[PDB]
């Protein structure tokens, strides 16, 4: 099964609906951690695959890691305000299967953190989720809104709890710790988009920076 | 005995196109198996076709759906996609190309890829022949799209073999052919010999 894991909270409801819409056709199931909701909103009633849960605490974006998997699931870790392309799962799965010559995970958003040395400051190269990337790269950090991995390779809630504030860092630390590789995959510019209603009287924006 | 069977999968949003595609094959094949993923009942829009064997399956097989059907060993099989209008000479020309290349134990298709590995500091060069392109001379390829293939039943991979391959069907399918020593030929055709289906279209 292809399974998507997501978390939101109330003020993001408009963004969430569209993020789910973009995913629904192409995944087998969506786990949704509804942080700080009272009820499951009826805006979500259209989605047969959707599985919403009001958690016992505010996990924020650790929330995507609260859900159990099955042994053979492929997990798509998502964000609540990304418009995923029509061929997101097809493409990413083929990256994952082509690149599985050695035990690794694949992602869009990723960084190359470089430690300070000999007076040189600490450095970070970032390949963001909107940016294109011509050939694949080995990275040492991956954003949890654009990652594709086997249920086997996913860190549990026990591992990720408390990592609100640095979720990508705690995630990548688990990969580095279990020597699982990290691959940023190729994509044309603006393959993924971001939804938004901004400061200017909430104008809806399906193409955010 | 030797029959031309067309194996197809579809799902509810594609009901309108499915009907257009099936028309384009009906006259040129002897039978059409059709795997109705995510349906609850067989749609009445499908009733007119006397050779259509529509089937709602035990689970959602997606692009693998077309591999559920057991076929008779001696039969010729035509793997198809719900969104292609196949020309009226499709089967007839594909059987010919098939016979030509049978001497090398091959199958034949329209969509296909040549992937070359990165080697000694060379680049991985991939070369697609899309299903609407023309092609003058036949070309040997290492992958074929499963919506535009013609082959013998005893070359068809099984449902056990193909399950798990969803959303990368063509790779699994093409590796079967490599493993069993079947060649894959991307056959010649004129420009726009096949085309994708439309919506609100006075074409034909």
């Amino acid at each position: 099964m292809i399974v998507a894991n997501m978390s939101s909270y109330p003020p993001r409801k408009k963004e969430l609906v569209h993020s789910i819409q973009s995913l629904h056709a192409q995944v087998d199931k969506i786990n949704l951690c509804l942080n700080e909701f009272e009820e499951i909103p009826e805006e979500l009633d259209g989605f047969s695959k959707l599985n919403p849960v009001i958690p016992d605490k505010d996990y924020k974006d650790v929330g995507k890691f609260i859900f159990p998997c099955a042994k053979n699931d492929m997990i798509v870790l998502t964000d609540d305000d990304i418009i995923y392309p029509p061929d997101y799962v097809e493409k990413m799965l083929n990256f994952y299967n082509s690149f599985a010559i050695f035990n690794c995970i694949v992602g869009i958003h990723g960084c190359i953190y470089i430690d300070a040395f000999d007076g040189d400051q600490s450095k970070r190269k970032v390949f963001s989720f909107t940016q294109g990337l011509l050939r694949p790269r080995v990275v040492n950090q991956l954003g949890t809104g654009t990652v594709f991995l086997k249920a086997d390779q996913l860190p549990s809630l026990k591992y990720m709890d408390g990592s609100q504030r640095f979720v990508d860092v705690r995630f990548s630390r688990y990969m580095l710790e279990n020597e699982i590789g990290m691959i940023c995959v190729p994509r044309e510019k603006n393959w993924l988009r971001e939804v938004s209603s901004g400061s200017m009287e909430g104008l809806w924006n399906t193409f955010t920076k």
